C-alpha cells in the first residue's frame, strides 16, 4: 500500500486524475486493512 | 528546476533532510531566476 502508491504520487506528471482516484482509495481501504490488523492484535492477544 | 527538484520529493524516502533542503532553497533561488526572466521579458520588450 505505501510503495505502490507513492510510486504513483511518483508518478504523479503522468498527468491523469485516474491514479489520483485510485491512490486515494487503495491508501484509504488498504490502510484501513491494516489497521484492522492492528486492533486484531490486541483482539488476538486478549484471546491468549 | 522543476522536473530535477520534484524528483528530489519524488525521492523523499531515501530519508534524510538534506535533499530537502537543497529542494527548498534551489527552487527558490532559481525560480527566483525564472521571475527575473519573466519581468526581463518585459524589460527587453520596452526597450524594443
Amino acid at each position: 500500500l505505501q510503495k505502490k502508491r507513492e510510486s504513483e504520487a511518483r508518478l504523479l506528471w503522468a498527468n491523469k486524475p485516474d491514479k489520483l482516484q485510485q491512490a486515494k482509495d487503495e491508501i484509504t481501504e488498504w490502510e484501513s486493512r491494516v489497521t484492522q490488523y492492528e486492533r486484531d492484535f490486541e483482539r488476538i492477544s486478549t484471546v491468549v
